[PDB]
């Protein structure tokens, strides 16, 4: 009896009834205390005296060995616990090590990290995948992970360690093929790596969130590629409420916080510090094989950042056989800056970039039914290289309503680069134009249309402010394009402004072009006394089909018409009035207009 | 002692103190066992022996001694423990019999449910509620429950039974006459039931919430007359960051995925796939008794959907003695789509609805104070009906701003079915209307203004594309009145059409109406050499105050006038110019404008 | 053996493996237990015998010993056990002592709330601040507090008691100089306090955070000299989805929800009821040390509240050597009320309010870059004080998008008090006017621009019904300079206005003003039959670009012309059409265009 007490067992010879009830179960203190489970229970050695965590100690082999023992009885949550840190130093085996993974996951077991969980520098210089989720090599041929959640105050560390090579992978938790996983309150710190988070996969899974973590300097050196913070994979899934940091120059350059790469997915209410980028929204052909070929329900809103190059990314494109779809997307409630840095020192400054596939080509892409509404965005004034939209690849249709843009470029696209064709650009006149870049667009053009055509586009130009460095508001070079447009320039701020709207082959004159905006005009009469008529001394007009006046009289014995037309010859033409006979001759300041 | 330690009370006998601490309480095991309790310290026989859980046991009885027993304490949590599928397979007794009750809630009595609870065939064909708060058969004498939370990573399965006949109720989480009250984390799944979760009763209640729960698969036969998944019954509650799908054909017919039926209630951030309609937003007259007789501040936000039927649906309603009033809402920042399918399959697909009482009335309504901003609506263009809004009882007010709208028509009501008044329908012109539906609307009018009459509305359209198969933008048949309204049609893409505004009793001729767009005119002038008038060949313009040219003049030897008023006999006149005299004859496309 | 295992060290005794795996750790029972804590570890006499808490129990010093023991080992969570009430009954000692501290909060150590915690009585009419993260008297010779979160279902109770003094301060939770510190779920009651919780100091602290916790009645006295439930004073912080609700008399006129100081803070998804204010957004100088003197990315967000004064107050001041500024700032996606109140009996109500500094100097502030969009804003028609924004001191830039505001004025500041320095302030056409308070405005100016100074602005003024009671839309008082500004009164429901925008000292004239707005003139034509010139009786019309025709022409023999443009002497001219010859004379509605 002593003996059995001080044995394993001992517990199981103590008798237990909760609180005194005696309408309660009569138990012993072992299913009690079996009822929670910690790394603790499986952190020992082979005569089963535990082993104390430290950087000396590889504590990998206990945890995989509680998670699959806890998964055996159809899951439970393990305790990692706190006070104490837990170093990982050898890979895992079987089916992760493909994944080049430390730790598999099992199905409904999850994980309440405390404690912290801190790489040994045997990962140094190495490819790893702390957590993983699939359980073979090859994804394809994968099983399922479902109802894994990773939770708690704790952290993982990725203890510094620089990449050994540009082709390396580096993760936090890979889900797998995961529904119904989540991470919620972790801290992911101090590593080089390529995600932290990666949920789904080619549109396996389903549910999936990543909801209040914390992920600070996760690039470091300038071996590392490229770096997404979550990727996004599975539909149904999304990021909300977390916070993103870096401080490593590298990542302006390379890294972004979330890619949300397949339908019914989201990314809200974080805040965004240090990152080049912060969101791709993405249908990629060769990821469609789960969930089908179209990205559509996306949403970006609500959140906060200072980044380096462009905050939104979209794009889709093709493979052999399977082409990509981006549709029915809302950028909304968004406040974002590029943060202090020199012209050209980063990728392009942008709110919306339209971006060509990763070979390069801008005529794959499928990206329409795009509402960007009720977004701030700021770049200060020396950054030439910033616009609300890069424009750069084929686009079949983006909104933007009721935002307030404080930028060099509203609309840009490089010249002699890629030449792309526009369809349903609509920009609304709520748009507000901010004056951050006054006076610092000498030879640039506001909205510079530098596309191979533009379709059923509207843009309508408000100024809140005067910028008269500016060549122009807008420009279409003579090789794009346009048709069954609207283009339109308010007059306010722009009196002293030589250049409003430029159409470098008068294709304001097309048959379903609609504009209107402010030139100023020189004009001669006839000498008649009375109704009298006023010309155009120029004879470019034969476009117009009215114009009007937004110049004051300064005379007292005529005065010029109000409103004008035009004639054959592409003369305007109006009846003024001469209180007194002569020939008179004005420069005024007109509003253009042409079928509206 | 051997004895008093393998007896019940032998944890009670083997000292503890904590971390061996001298400064900590000197306690026995049992008093920290004590300190949590799991449904295993009360699912056991009369001798106290543990019973193992599973499909042959019924484990209602013992969670329901679990929680009586754990509310006599002042409260504390309960586990459901995961690994465990627990099932239920009777009825309740007392209080919760009246409400087909199978558990009773009990105050400051939280369930952490880690496990799977899962209906017995015992409730096939018949109601249920599977956790009650109410304490009377008659809610109207119940006592409140307070401080009850329901979280983890648990499941509720209903156990795929359909409903025995219509008139049954099925429901999950009935918290009564709740305050502070809560469901986190849990899935609801596999059913055929009325709701998954109803919050408060009849206005009494606070502090209700839903987050971060799933709802899959709850409606799956035709005897189930109606599905709404949350019922939001009680002030300052609300639903959040949740997840609703449904697969059945019903469920396109029938479901609803929230209720918002009291003031300070929100929906936010959430996704819906395949149920006909998001959200209604009512003040049911017969629902006032707790809260007033007044549902405001009332919010529907940052949602994603796919649904058949209508997205957001307002209404309100009287009885007796009783008057329902809408007030302070606001719908912004969602992403929603009608789902594939046939036109009229479904009910009539919209993004608002304006809906008539439960008998068909639509005379009772006292609706105002709305603001649809900032949201996006797709409807494939195969679907006929499709609007934003199907207004189709009383409005007293509802503002939409921003929106971008891409279906059949923006305003809409049948035409002899019910004649609404309308009041304060503000359409401001920077909603933008998509082009999906461009060439399907022969026969039809974009906005359909089948009312009884309209005031103090504004509906500025602007379209972005063509579609020269629509009879109207904008169409008043005779029998509405409309007065001290603005109605403009911007002239982008309207050149061609036939028809830009039509008001079928000459409406727009009312002293306060203040109207523009677009008309074809024939026009002819004097033969006088010099400043010359020309008149209009029709005299139905006694209503216009200005109109101007949409037309280039192709004439070398005159112009028309490029602005004209009107004359008491209803022709347009304008003073243009005969270079060379002559009769002329023109038809030009003006802008027509009343009082703007 | 008996002995040991009756004695505090038996458990350690007591042999346990989990669940009989033999691959499990060999533990003894204390082992386990000691993986979790309780307040009951520490609630003990000298002697170790448990103390129960209750009304005459100071609990105190024995949670003190709890958070030290835990702080020892790398932190933890301690149980504050349910079923309990916890009272404390005397301050705590060393370096919160002058804070006015109970218990000192140390880092890594959180407290899981699920019991109640209630101050005594020995606090009535003092001072105190019930946690403090501070580790000195001095907050600028404090050491930081880290990773210190505090949740649970459970209650801070503040005792009822009244504030003693005003210059008392009193408040909940005081993280001090906070990183990754947090509360979540705690319902905070029944007090007389300054501040609930506070985050961070003077800039110093970072990833804080207030998370579905609820604050009730937490003013109650005359003597309470101000309130703010949640002061975030360091960044990369916020608040989210709180419940909020007053219902004293006093906290319509002192108390406030929220006050975000710092950069990179948001309060967002909260209710509020019965408060005077929403969120003060601020970056005082005095405040700079910890994160600089710029308060950027600051957002306010999807809220819902019921308030007395004002919803967002805007704000930046100076010290002797520091300056604060305030720009990035969004305030979207809230709906927001003034309760039922008679006009003037608590402070003015407002949307936005730009706040003098708390010395009343409006010379000192620097905010710009701020977007107001999506919003709504509702007051009674009795509520003389209530406005869109109250532009009360210096503004460098705001602009509103979108809106929907339904008070008494849009844009005010009061004549003869502050006269502010406006620049950039941005009122887009898409923020639509309610017609609540029509017929209340007599002698009042929809836009009262009682400002020194106005540039770089737009006022694009839409109404959506007629209110012939207000004296003007907008108003200019001669001694406000006007220039590079764009004002504009669209037509709709002006009709009968005696005035529409009134500049009282002529300052649409300037030479970069643009404007446009409606106005009733006289005209009378020369005899000659055929083209007559028609011209103004007044001349006060020399700055009018154009002008055109808002009104009917009932005659058959002539008619004016439809558009009109200035002479030198002031007077409007145009060419019209006598039939039959003869002097004519007409009074007709025009709308007067200045280079628009
Ligand atoms: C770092 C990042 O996320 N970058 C984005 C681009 O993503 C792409 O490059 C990445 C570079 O790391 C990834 O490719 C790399 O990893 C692939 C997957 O690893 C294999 O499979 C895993 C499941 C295993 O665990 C691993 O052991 C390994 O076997 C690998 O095949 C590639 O060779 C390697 O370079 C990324 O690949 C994806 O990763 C996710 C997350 O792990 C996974 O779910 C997917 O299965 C996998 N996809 C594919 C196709 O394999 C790869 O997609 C991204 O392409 C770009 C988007 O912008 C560009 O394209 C837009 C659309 O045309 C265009 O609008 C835009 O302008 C372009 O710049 O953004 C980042 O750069
Ligand atoms: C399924 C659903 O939610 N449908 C919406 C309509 O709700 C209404 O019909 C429901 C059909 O299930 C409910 O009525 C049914 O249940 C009633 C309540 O059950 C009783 O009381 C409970 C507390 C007990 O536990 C039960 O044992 C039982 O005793 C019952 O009285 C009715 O006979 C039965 O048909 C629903 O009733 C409400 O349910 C909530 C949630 O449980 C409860 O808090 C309320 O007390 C209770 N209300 C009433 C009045 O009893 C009943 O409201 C809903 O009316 C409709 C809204 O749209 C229509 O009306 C709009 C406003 O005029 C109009 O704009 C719109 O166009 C119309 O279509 O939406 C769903 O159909
Ligand atoms: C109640 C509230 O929050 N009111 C807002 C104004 O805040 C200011 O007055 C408060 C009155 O309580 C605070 O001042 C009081 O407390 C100070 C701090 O206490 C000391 O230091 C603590 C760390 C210790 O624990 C205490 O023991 C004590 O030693 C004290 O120095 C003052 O004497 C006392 O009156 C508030 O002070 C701040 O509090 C936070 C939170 O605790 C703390 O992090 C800061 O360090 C501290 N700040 C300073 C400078 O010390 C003080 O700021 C607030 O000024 C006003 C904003 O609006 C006005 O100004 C706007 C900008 O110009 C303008 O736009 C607007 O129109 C104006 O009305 O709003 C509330 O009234
Ligand atoms: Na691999
Ligand atoms: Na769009
Ligand atoms: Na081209
Ligand atoms: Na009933
Ligand atoms: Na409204
Ligand atoms: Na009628
Ligand atoms: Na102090
Ligand atoms: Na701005
Ligand atoms: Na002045």
């Amino acid at each position: 009896f002593r003996a059995i007490i001080e044995s394993p067992e001992g517990a199981g010879h103590v008798g237990y009834q909760y609180r005194r009830n005696t309408g309660s179960t009569m138990r012993m203190v072992s299913d009690v205390l079996d009822e929670r489970v910690s790394l603790w229970d499986f952190h020992c050695d082979p005569s089963g005296n535990v082993i104390q965590p430290g950087p000396n100690v590889d504590s990998r082999q206990y945890l995989q060995a509680a998670i699959d023992y806890v998964s055996s009885n159809g899951g439970g949550t393990i305790t990692i616990p706190a006070g104490y840190t837990w170093y990982l130093g050898s890979y895992g085996v079987g089916g992760i090590a493909g994944h080049s993974g430390i730790i598999q996951l099992r199905s409904n077991v999850n994980l309440n990290i405390e404690g912290r969980i801190h790489l040994s520098p045997f990962f140094d210089l190495k490819p790893f995948q702390v957590f993983v989720g699939f359980d073979n090599g090859d994804p394809a041929s994968s099983g399922n992970l479902e109802n894994c959640h990773i939770y708690g105050h704790g952290v993982v560390d990725f203890g510094g360690y620089e990449f050994g090579a540009s082709s390396q992978l580096r993760n936090g938790v890979a889900f797998g093929r995961s529904y119904n996983c989540s991470v919620t309150g972790i801290t992911f710190q101090n590593g080089d790596v390529t995600w932290a988070i990666t949920l789904g996969w080619n549109g396996y899974g389903s549910n999936c969130y990543v909801r209040k973590c914390r992920f600070i300097n996760l690039v470091n050196s300038s071996v590392n590629a490229a770096h997404s913070t979550v990727y996004v994979n599975c539909p149904y899934s999304g990021v909300e409420s977390c916070y993103f940091s870096m401080s490593s120059s590298f990542a302006r350059n390379i890294a972004c916080s979330v890619a949300l790469h397949q339908h019914d997915t989201f990314y809200r209410g974080s805040t965004v510090n240090g990152y080049c980028r912060g969101a791709y929204v993405v249908m990629h052909a060769a990821e469609a094989a789960g969930a089908g070929s179209y990205a559509y329900n996306m949403q970006v809103e609500n959140n906060i950042a200072v980044i380096y190059g462009q905050f939104v990314i979209l794009g889709s494109d093709v493979t052999a056989t399977v082409s990509g779809h981006l549709n029915d997307v809302i950028v909304s409630g968004n406040i974002v800056s590029i943060g202090e840095r020199a012209a050209f020192s980063a990728p392009f400054g942008a709110f919306i970039d339209i971006g060509p596939d990763n070979s390069g080509a801008s005529n794959v892409q499928d990206i329409q039914r795009v509402l960007v509404t009720g977004n701030s965005f700021y770049a200060p004034a020396n950054i030439t290289d910033s616009a609300a939209i890069t424009l750069r690849a084929n686009l079949n249709g983006c909104t933007f309503i009721a935002n307030n843009f404080d930028c060099r470029y509203m609309v840009y696209n490089a010249p002699g680069t890629t030449s792309p064709v526009v369809q349903n650009l609509v920009w609304d006149k709520s748009n507000v134009i901010g004056g951050t870049h006054a006076n610092q667009r000498a030879g640039q053009n506001l909205f510079d249309m530098q596309f191979a055509s533009v379709v059923n586009s509207t843009i309508e130009v408000q100024l809140s402010c005067e910028d008269l460095s500016m060549f122009s508001c807008i420009l279409f070079p003579a090789s794009c394009q346009l048709s069954y447009s609207k283009i339109t320039v308010d007059s306010a701020w722009t009196k002293s402004m030589s250049n409003t709207a430029v159409f470098e082959g008068n294709q304001q004159a097309g048959a379903n072009v609609y504009v209107s905006y402010p030139a100023t005009v020189n004009l001669t009469s006839y000498n008649t006394q009375g109704a009298v008529p006023f010309f155009s001394t120029d004879t470019n007009y034969a476009w117009v089909t009215s114009a009007y006046s937004l110049s004051i009289n300064e005379n007292l014995d005529f005065s010029p018409p109000a409103t004008y037309t035009n004639k054959a010859n592409g003369q305007l033409v109006g009846v003024g009035y001469n209180e007194i006979g002569g020939v008179r001759s004005v420069s005024v300041r007109l509003m253009l207009q042409r079928q509206v």
